[PDB]
This record gives C-alpha cells, structure tokens and sequence, in this order.
C-alpha cells in the first residue's frame, strides 16, 4: 500500500578509494514489478574520479527485482519502514571494497544514504588505470543466516584489450521490522552504463533484476 508500479529514487553517496574521498548524488526512477530502474548520477566532490566508475554502480536496492509468487520478497515487505544493507567486495588483485546502504522511503520516493570505502587498488591495476569495460550478467545467491537475509555472487567485470577481472560480493540485508524470510534463491542482475561524459562527472545508469529458484 506504499508501493506503486513507478517508485522515484535519489540518493547521496559519500566515500573514499585509497584515502581520497569523493560524494555522488543520484536521481532516478524505476519500476519495482518489472524489475526495472534508471538513474542520472553526478560527481559533486572529488571529481574527476581518478579509479574505474564501475566499482560503484551495484552500490546505487533490491526492491527493483521482478520476484515471482511462489518466492518470498524479503525487499517489497520491508516497507513502508525500510531496510539497510552491508556489503564487502573483494577484487582479486587484492582491491576490498565496503558499502553500506540506509533505504527509507518518503511519500513515492526511495531514498538512500550510502558510504563506499575502497582500499589496496594497485596504481598499476585496471581500476586506477580505468580499464574497466562493463560488468557481465551477474546471479546473485540469496540465503538466510542466523535470522538474517544474506547473499553471495562471483561477478566480473570485462577488460579493455580483453579478459576478466574478478571480484566477490558478500552482503548483508536487514528489515527495519520483522519480516517473513525466503527460502534460498537467485536473482539475475543486469547492470549497464548507458550514457556518460567525458571524465564520469555525468552518468547515466541501468539496472534490470529477476528472482529465479
């Protein structure tokens, strides 16, 4: 009853990668049934970005996923309170990522709260050289914990000059209210870059999910 086919999204980032901090802020929109979501992003400090842009966009809700019936969605139910996640990401040249994300939702609008903290990326890597091209399909595994929803995800991330560079998700996602919890399933992620400028400072961004088991 606080859910409607077309939510609004705007969010703040704050950060740091390797000691030099930066913050993003973010407007979108997207479509919680279909699984479907966009977003403009903006560099508002630390600009511009000197490490690849693509260690942030699975940062900027699990909300827009297309969830079956027949499968328990921990995310839709855990309005209109909300819900906060945690997050480590390990790169496997050594490169380890956190993230954390506060989702509260006024009126028709999520809104997020998020704090990314990377360390260890080599001057020499594909990060700080920006060789990054785009993150493959990505299937995601959901299970439940000690009373709490977690999940875990091998995904890659296609070079410039060809090959792949690995990294491990490991998240942790909390109701605010006790909610009903699933049984363990995936979820299908696409996540596209679909415009940007020049140096980042402008980017526009995609997402399409869908539960599966």
């Amino acid at each position: 009853s606080v859910i409607k086919p077309d939510m609004k999204i705007k969010l703040r980032m704050e950060g740091a990668v390797n000691g030099h901090p930066f913050a993003i802020e973010g407007v979108g929109l997207g479509k919680p049934f279909e699984g479907k979501q966009s977003m403009d992003l903006k560099v508002k400090e630390g600009g511009p970005l000197p490490f690849a842009y693509d260690i942030l966009t699975m940062a900027f809700n699990r909300v827009f996923a297309k969830y079956p019936e027949n499968i328990v969605d921990y995310f839709k139910q855990s309005f209109p309170e909300g819900y906060s996640w945690e997050r480590s990401m390990i790169y496997e040249d050594g490169g380890i990522c956190n993230a954390t994300n506060d989702i509260t939702l006024d009126g028709d609008c999520y809104i997020y709260e998020i704090r990314f903290d990377g360390v260890n990326f080599p001057a020499n890597g594909p990060v700080m050289q920006k060789r990054t091209v785009k993150w493959e399909l990505s299937t995601e595994k959901l299970y439940v914990r000690d009373g709490v929803l977690k999940s875990d995800g091998n995904y890659a991330l296609s070079l410039e000059g060809g090959g792949h560079y690995r990294c491990d998700f490991k998240t942790t996602y909390k109701a605010k209210k006790v909610v009903q919890l699933p049984d363990y399933h995936s979820v299908d992620h696409h996540i596209e870059i679909k415009s940007h400028d020049k140096d980042y400072s402008n980017v526009n961004l995609h997402e399409h999910a869908e539960a599966h088991s």
